[PDB]
């Protein structure tokens, strides 16, 4: 009997800090776009303001000391977070106490990443650490927990489209398993 031994290794401290990264520049963004709420327009001209929204990554990368995120990287957290503004305030009035439930959305999120990178982290083969990124019936599983423990309820195109979020995330961040060449002597 080999028990993990225990639960959670260490984490990568990589998905640790792209995730509080991307996630707190989105609740940062998500905020902006409720002090807008009263402005249509100038909230509708947000929603797809790429260029603020990176501007929103950066200083995240500055509060949590973390400037490794290759350009492609970023682009795709951009990405990620433009879309979850369309999926999160498109309809209903962003209000106070709506913002405060979608900080529960991302945090669920945030949380199944971490889990699925642990499962990632402890597989031998590279494809099998690919087949579990993609792999969205542990993913759907994870997400009924979270959401349980956090009582939100996402609905299925926002479960859909976060699933997807969370492959890409995935693919795109975790590093652990990656060994790069040896440093010619130049």
């Amino acid at each position: 009997y080999h028990y993990e031994h225990e639960t959670h290794a260490p984490l990568s401290p990589r998905i640790r800090k792209v995730g509080d990264i991307e996630f707190h520049a989105c609740s940062d963004y998500i905020y902006l776009l409720m002090t807008l709420s009263k402005d249509p327009e100038k909230f509708n001209y947000a929603l797809k303001d790429r260029v603020s929204i990176r501007r929103y990554v950066r200083k995240n990368q500055n509060r949590y000391n973390y400037f490794l995120i290759e350009e492609r990287v970023q682009d795709n957290i951009v990405n990620r977070i433009s879309d979850r503004l369309i999926s999160y305030c498109t309809d209903k009035e962003v209000t106070e106490d709506y913002i405060k439930k979608i900080d529960d959305y991302l945090w669920v999120e945030q949380r199944v990443i971490e889990e699925v990178s642990i499962n990632v982290d402890h597989a031998r083969e590279v494809k099998e650490k690919k087949r579990i990124m993609n792999d969205k019936k542990l993913i759907r599983m994870l997400f009924d927990t979270y959401e349980y423990v956090k009582d939100v309820k996402f609905t299925d195109d926002q479960y859909k489209d976060a699933a997807a979020r969370i492959s890409q995330f995935l693919i795109d961040v975790v590093d652990s398993y990656i060994i790069k060449p040896i440093p010619a002597l130049p």
